Order: structure tokens, then sequence, then C-alpha cells
């Protein structure tokens, strides 16, 4: 679980939204397991905006943070889960590291900022579902 708290925007993984999530839905794009809702407070996180290839992601299932290289945003297949049938995930970035059911939402970090949050994984691959192209998530 987690989630990205910038403005007044709330960035979680699709398939850990909530009803009320829905209620207050700004976008949401199946394809990227992206969903971003409305906030009342504002939130105090930094979006990336940048190409970097290298950061630091938080691990739930080890309590640990990771220093990473990761690949660039692309369409990459995922199997079938509980969430959803089997297809290509799109702005999905990976990495060589431990993820297990219960570690999305978790923050990959750069110099400049959030980079995405994790949501895939198994073996011994970590997925990212990237942020830095929603620009619009720094205005209004
Ligand atoms: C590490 C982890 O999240 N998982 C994992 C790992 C090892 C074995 C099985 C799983 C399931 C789960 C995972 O990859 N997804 C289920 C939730 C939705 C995800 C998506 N973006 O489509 C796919
Ligand atoms: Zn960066």
């Amino acid at each position: 679980s987690g989630a990205i708290y910038v403005g007044n925007y709330r960035v979680v993984n699709r398939h850990l939204a909530t009803h009320n999530d829905w209620a207050n839905l700004v976008w949401e794009d199946s394809s990227r397991d992206l969903l971003v809702s409305s906030t009342t407070a504002q939130g105090c996180d930094t979006i990336a905006r940048c190409d970097c290839q290298t950061g630091v992601y938080y691990c739930s299932s080890r309590r640990k943070h990771y220093p990473v290289s990761f690949s660039k945003p692309s369409l990459i297949f995922v199997e079938a889960s509980e969430y959803y049938p089997a297809r290509y995930q799109s702005h999905l970035m990976l990495a060589v590291g431990h993820s297990e059911p219960g570690d999305c939402g978790g923050i990959l970090r750069c110099q400049h900022g959030v980079v995405g949050i994790v949501s895939t994984g198994g073996n011994g691959l970590v997925g990212f579902a990237d942020v830095r192209d929603l620009l619009w998530l720094d205005e209004e």
C-alpha cells in the first residue's frame, strides 16, 4: 500500500483505489494501473521532471529502501492477477529487486523528487508506474 500526495491530488495504484477515490476521481488509466483523486488538504510531495534511470525505492516487505537502476517507461506484458487479465501495462519501468504482493504503492525517488510507485513484481524484478509525464499534477 501507499500513495503520492502532490498539491490537491492523491495518486494511487488503480487496483487499490477505494470507492471514495472513484467519487473524487480526477483521472484514471487502467492500462497504467494509476488513479488520481482530489484531496481537501494540500500535499507535500514533489514530482520529478527528468529522465533519471537511477533512484531509491521503498520495499514494505523488507522495511527497507533500496538503490536501483531502472528501465525507461515502456509497454510491458503483465501476467493475469485477481485485478487485471493478462495485458500490456504502459509507462512501466523495471528494476532488479524485491517486490511481493502487498508492496504496491511504495515510492521510487531520484534527486528531483518522486518518479513513480511500485505496481508489479515477482521473479526478482520490481516494476514502477511512472508519473513524470503527468505535468498537470503540478498545477490547479
Ligand atoms: C510484487 C507484486 O506486486 N506482485 C507479485 C509478485 C510475485 C508474484 C505475484 C504477484 C502479484 C503482484 C503483481 O505484480 N500484480 C498484482 C496487482 C496488480 C499488478 C498490475 N500492475 O497489474 C500485478
Ligand atoms: Zn530525476
